[PDB]
RNA sequence: UAUGAAGAAGGCCUUCGGGUUGUAAAGUACUUUCAGCGGGGAGGAAGGGAGUAAAGUUAAUACCUUUGCUCAUUGACGUUA
């Protein structure tokens, strides 16, 4: 009952996030090889942080299922059942 | 809820041989309490009103009183329990 299937769990992102969270909160297999994805993709170092939408783009990348978190999402709700 | 050892990745500790997070997760079967969407549906209502009957009262079959029978009705809660 063990498939080959590669990393495709559902990952929630916040707004600002960074390499070392970024390590386990995926979990993927290359645990440099993963550190290495972001270096190769643009500038970025071993502390640096990225954004919500960059997050989304490596996510996107790594095609495991994303999930984006935004804290104004309470203002959102708030228009939406306006008449 | 039951099953679930590739005792998986990743984490941490490592005498780098391993241990642990751990049946935990993933996968496989089973169930829908409550919320959500529709349908149905108690109890809180006793009464009061209109006729009609008989008893009681009187000059009086009237009017009034006591007891029936019959008819239509009384709920904010409330889209109730
Ligand atoms: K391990
Ligand atoms: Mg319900
Ligand atoms: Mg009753
Ligand atoms: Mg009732
Ligand atoms: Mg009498």
């Amino acid at each position: 009952q063990k498939p080959a299937q590669a990393v495709n769990r559902d990952v929630v992102i916040g707004e600002t996030i960074t390499v070392g969270e970024l390590a386990n909160k995926m979990a993927v297999k290359g645990s440099q090889v993963i550190k290495a994805m972001m270096k190769l993709g643009a500038m970025a170092t071993i502390n640096q942080v990225i954004d919500q939408e960059t997050a989304q783009l490596v996510a996107e990348e790594m095609g495991h299922k994303v999930i984006l978190r935004r804290e104004n999402e309470l203002e959102e709700a708030v228009m939406s059942d306006r008449d």
